[PDB]
């Protein structure tokens, strides 16, 4: 009968939870070896425990049958269950596991392993992204320069993988086919749990639109002032190599040539962060303090022992893409980073520290809640400290930002560039899905997937390559969440909850009141609320142990996703910049690219 097996059921489930974490150790050490160190022995190393694991979860998934366990009583009970039963890639036969993730290793390694030759110099072939390329990109303003490593990097970053994506993409649909999900976008869907998410999201994305085409029509407008006609035209797309990012998926490292009021400060805190002589462990340090000031969990010190923060110098092989580990054990905590002093840099540092938080906080669940809410509240995190540690008044009393009068023109320049990171991303980061969606879903012909790519670009973002493309290339995998395989929907979910997240942690620190011009938005700091502090307790310490809508309630009192609060923050931006395109006669809109032939 059902009672007893029920009890039975909860003793096989606290086991199992705690079996999975140690087993889900030795995968992570493996993959963190190999990450932090490419080799041939590293990725073979960490794909034969990968493998094992699949070969035990298959096991664990079949021995949940012999439980009746969705006619048990306990909705926790049953939540457990259900995770269980969910294998993903480990659904696959042993052999085509191994192969995906032969696959999944040769895209990635490709991606880290990616050098070109300097631009002034083909003897002088060591230049990586992180952070040759990067440093380049983000600074010169020489198109020609600009084209050159935009091309040498797609080519080698993208186009080498075809035939790897391809053989990618015909397992992961055949992995989601075992898991009775349509395709791969239904699998990845289903981590938001919520049958109207796409729509949802479509609604806040068609809310937000019209101001993304305000900035990127001024954006467009002030770039031919800067590099004239010849380089940018009025009506067409941007040419993505002048928007100071590899991706064009934020533009604030152009934000000196864009800026609305010139004459007025700007902030970039780098040179003050050189001059009083930071370095990756005071960036980090500043992190923790931020994090404790809030009343939160201080880093362990496994975290310090065993962290990476800075690029090795030894000449090995890494992926130098900022990531977040978790390790499944007790306060075993670590992030690897190639941090440079940098103010972006600064912004990462905490991007990265609220997935340690997170870790952190949720680590007494059992394993199978031992993860984001939804996997945008997991990236959100160290975002809203981030857009704290972004303002001028946190950087003045930090002493970054010297000599600072914040007048309206200088918060219009502020919100700019925030808008720059945070708004310009929003039709990026959709972008990234819906490409993959569309391979995963079979809605693309083989002979039409690089065109497929540029079609999207161009559709939600008016941006286009700056030399032509064809189906000879193939450019989305040089993005690294492409060839590594991870979801990107989590940061466009991130980058709206994050607003409601920061207005409500603002609210309970009395840093913001809609009717005081003394605490707007967008100059809020939290660094020492312990009230915003315990808001994240209280949805941090959940896990995955209940649906989202709950997990934010635990918050701030609500359940649904909502751009009300990223509108908010930048109606005074949109307002301003509605009224300069119009006094400037500022086209808004493109035509279609002609930079992808088929
Ligand atoms: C994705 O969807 C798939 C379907 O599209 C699904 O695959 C199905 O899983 C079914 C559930 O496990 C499975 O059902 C069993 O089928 C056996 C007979 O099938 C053979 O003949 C078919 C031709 O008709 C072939 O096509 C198949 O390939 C098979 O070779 C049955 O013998 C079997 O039965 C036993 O199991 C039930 C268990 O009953 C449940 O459990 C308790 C036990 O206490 C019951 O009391 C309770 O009420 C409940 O019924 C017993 O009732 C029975 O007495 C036997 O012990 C069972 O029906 C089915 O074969 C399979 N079909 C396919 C592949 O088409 C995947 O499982 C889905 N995957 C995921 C990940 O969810
Ligand atoms: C990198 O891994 C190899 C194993 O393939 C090991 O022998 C080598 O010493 C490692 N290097 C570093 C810097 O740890
Ligand atoms: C900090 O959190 C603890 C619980 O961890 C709580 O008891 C205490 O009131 C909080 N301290 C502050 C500074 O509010
Ligand atoms: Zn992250």
């Amino acid at each position: 009968a059902l009672v007893k097996e029920e009890i039975q059921a909860k003793e096989y489930l606290e086991n199992l939870n705690k079996e999975l974490a140690k087993r889900t150790n030795v995968e992570t050490e493996a993959a963190w070896a190999y990450g932090s160190n490419i080799t041939d022995e590293n990725e073979k190393k960490k794909n034969e425990i990968s493998a094992e694991l699949a070969k035990f979860m298959k096991e664990v998934a079949s021995d949940t049958t012999k439980f009746q366990w969705r006619s048990y009583q306990s909705e926790d009970l049953k939540r457990q269950f259900k995770a269980l039963t969910k294998l993903g890639y480990a659904a696959l036969p042993e052999d085509d596991y191994a192969e995906l993730l032969d696959t999944l290793s040769a895209m990635e390694s490709n991606f880290a392993k990616v050098k070109v030759c300097d631009y002034k110099d083909s003897t002088k072939c060591d230049l990586a992204l992180d952070p040759e390329i990067e440093e380049v990109i983000s600074k010169s303003r020489d198109h020609e320069e600009l084209a050159y490593y935009w091309r040498e990097f797609y080519d080698k970053a993208g186009t080498a993988v075809r035939s790897q994506f391809e053989r990618y993409v015909e397992l992961n649909t055949k992995a989601a086919k075992l898991n009775n999900f349509t395709s791969g976008a239904e699998a990845w869907l289903d981590e938001y749990e919520d049958d109207t998410f796409e729509q949802q999201l479509e609604d806040i994305f068609a809310d937000i639109r019209p101001l993304y085409q305000q900035i990127h029509g001024y954006v467009r407008f002030r770039l031919r002032k800067h590099y004239g006609d010849a380089v940018v035209s009025e009506t067409g797309p941007i040419p993505m190599h002048l928007l100071g990012n590899m991706w064009a998926q934020q533009w604030s490292e152009i934000a000196d040539i864009v800026s609305p009021f010139p004459e007025k400060p700007l902030v970039d805190v780098s040179a003050e962060m050189e001059k009083q002589g930071y370095t990756p462990l005071k960036m980090f340090q500043m992190g923790d303090d931020f994090f404790t000031s809030m009343n939160l969990t201080k880093l362990p010190q496994d975290f310090w022992d065993k962290s990476i923060i800075e690029k090795p110098t030894d000449g090995r092989d890494l992926v130098c893409h900022a990531s977040a580990w978790d390790f499944y054990l007790i306060d075993d905590v670590r992030i690897k980073q190639c941090t440079r002093v940098t103010q972006d840099q600064l912004f990462t540092v905490h991007h990265e520290l609220g997935h340690i938080q997170y870790f952190l906080q949720y680590q007494h669940q059992p394993f199978v809640y031992r993860t984001g809410a939804n996997p945008g509240f997991h990236e959100a995190v160290g975002d809203v400290l981030s857009l704290s540690v972004s303002t001028p008044k946190h950087l003045e009393k930090i002493g970054l930002l010297k000599d600072y009068v914040r007048d309206d023109e200088a918060r219009i320049n502020q919100l700019f560039l925030t808008a720059l990171d945070k708004i310009v991303f929003l039709p990026f980061a959709f972008t990234m899905d819906k490409y993959r969606w569309s391979l995963f879903r079979g809605e693309v012909d083989k002979a039409n997937w690089n065109c497929a790519f540029w079609k999207l670009r161009d559709e939600y973002s008016g941006i286009e390559p700056p030399v032509v493309r064809s189906e000879k290339d193939f450019d989305a995998p040089a993005k690294y969440h492409i060839s590594a395989d991870v979801e990107y929907l989590r940061y466009l979910v991130s980058f709206i909850i994050q607003f409601q997240f920061y207005k409500s942690a603002c609210i309970k620190a009395g840093q913001y009141d809609p009717d005081n011009v003394e605490l707007p938005l967008d100059n809020c700091d939290i660094y020492g609320s312990a009230a915003a502090g315990a808001a994240f307790h209280n949805m941090l310490s959940m896990g995955a142990s209940k649906p989202w809508p709950d997990a934010l309630e635990a918050f701030n009192g609500e359940r649904i996703m909502s751009g009300k609060a990223i509108a908010e923050y930048f109606e005074p931006l949109r307002v301003w910049l509605e009224a300069e395109n119009i006094k400037n006669n500022v086209h808004i809109g493109w035509t279609t690219s002609n930079k992808c032939v088929s």
